[PDB]
């Protein structure tokens, strides 16, 4: 059960169990902003997972208090989880800001942390959310909360979202990863081909509609 | 006028329903002034957010008793005028600050706002079926769209009355506040929206509601078809007479 | 008040306009035997022939709602969906596999805090379940329920945020009756016209994707 980093060493791959792989985002310099290094290393991580079809669950996470921070001051990640053939769990133990929040919403299962901040903050900068965001937030959070989240671009603690009602488990940051592993262990009780077929079914419409409805 | 138009800061326009006489039911005046208020806002590219609200303990009460009788008689339809879509057609975000009771068509009108805020103490109901006729005003579309299909079946089939607090216990995605705070909250949200450029607000709303603007006419048509089957019976006239405001 | 042919479903008239359909195959704990299937089909055909009824309350007995597909090898689920009037699934007992899914085909779904619910189908839930679960529970929560095929107490679902009334088992049937009385105050025509409108797409889409 190995542990390696990717080419620029800002993602670490950690085999938790024979059929569970954890993708750990750890660009400490950029607090996991979408730098070119995090971008390349994440693609590599999911390319590695595609190349080794023994896994039954992916757990995507960040480090300390940062899940992902979205596009940098200078500056396709979203579809990585959606196109991965097996269930991906976004364990958002840390802040999820902008495209970093949205990216988590494309995983099959999403876990929030109570103390962390989440924001689709695009509009705070004057611009509209990617078309990827505008498509996925309503689908994962419902239409009405998506309106509010996208139009106003405000900042939400995990606890406030929890209070407003979201379908995601919301937990103390210190528990998010443990819960994600337990959940990955339960997923791994299934044959890998049943998980893939079922995922194929559940996300067909997204994979079919996302491509076009992207321009 | 029974509708008052208040600017807040530079770019917020408050639309206050205040037909005290009919408790903000759809009197002919309220209807006309609402259409006109929204026409005037659409013509003003200063505005970036609308706050739709009522007065005192009332947000909006839906059809007047005379109103519903005239329809029941075959004289008029809910599609005459077209209130249901005011907030959906408005290019800028609309906040329904439901500081008071939302009843029947008045509740449904408000649900077409991009952001809906309820009062904990007030009552909300899609009470169309209490009178024995089927939901109008886009209720069969916007209620499942905002509150989810499951909860909407219960709301629409049974026509029950819920306090804001009940809806908050069932898990609705709207912010629920004591009544005294609903309008303050709407204002801060509106200022926060007004910080964005207008073109971005309009463009993002266009993208979020295209599918609603596309689909809503076909649902209005289905609903008119259900009205033709259910409105024009004697037991419906008895219900509008005996159960109104009950 | 009388039983169906195999005796494993009791029809109980609560009032003139409210009919209770009680599944009570005690031997199989409301598993999907031939007898339960035939008796439920019989129950819903009786209801169709007796349009004084304006609401149906579908129920199990004791701590069981229904336990799903028979040790043996469906068309069942469309029973509540194709019923002209509103059906309330008062799931006062466990809902396992198909027994959870059948309840989700009712117009109103009431869970019991203390009861266990799962869509637990080496088999993919197929159906059916992958059809109706996201539509009733919402997409995101469905992904979890389906991918993991986990078991949940009613109280767990209530904390995670379902649109269903979730009650102590002891109050479930009482709440169902109160709601059924409120539904029965509407004219029948109104109820059936609205239901036809609300569940038309489901009636449409189910047959196609019951070959797939």
């Amino acid at each position: 059960l190995f542990q390696g980093p990717m080419t620029h060493s800002v993602v670490e791959l950690i085999e938790i169990e024979s059929a569970i792989i954890q993708v750990k985002m750890q660009d400490r310099t950029h607090k996991n902003a979408f730098s070119q290094e995090l971008t390349d290393d994440l693609i590599q991580a999911f390319e590695y997972i595609r190349q080794n079809p023994k896994y039954k669950a992916v757990i995507l996470t960040g480090y300390d208090n940062y899940f992902a921070s979205g596009g940098t001051q200078e500056g396709n990640l979203y579809s990585l989880a959606l196109d991965c053939e097996i269930p991906v769990i976004a364990a958002m133990q840390g802040h999820g800001i902008g495209g970093g929040f949205v990216m988590g919403l494309f995983a099959d299962i999403v876990i929030l942390s109570r103390e962390s901040v989440y924001t689709a903050n695009f509009m705070k900068y004057g611009f509209t959310p990617g078309m990827g965001a505008t498509f996925i937030v309503p689908k994962k959070l419902g239409f009405s909360l998506a309106q509010e989240i996208l139009l106003n671009a405000g900042s939400y603690r995990g606890a406030d979202l929890e209070k407003r009602g979201v379908p995601f488990k919301v937990l103390p940051r210190a528990e998010v990863l443990d819960y994600a592993v337990e959940l990955a262990q339960e997923l791994a009780e299934k044959p890998r081909n049943s998980l893939v077929t079922l995922k194929d079914h559940l996300v067909a419409p997204l994979r079919d509609q996302l491509p076009r409805v992207i321009e």
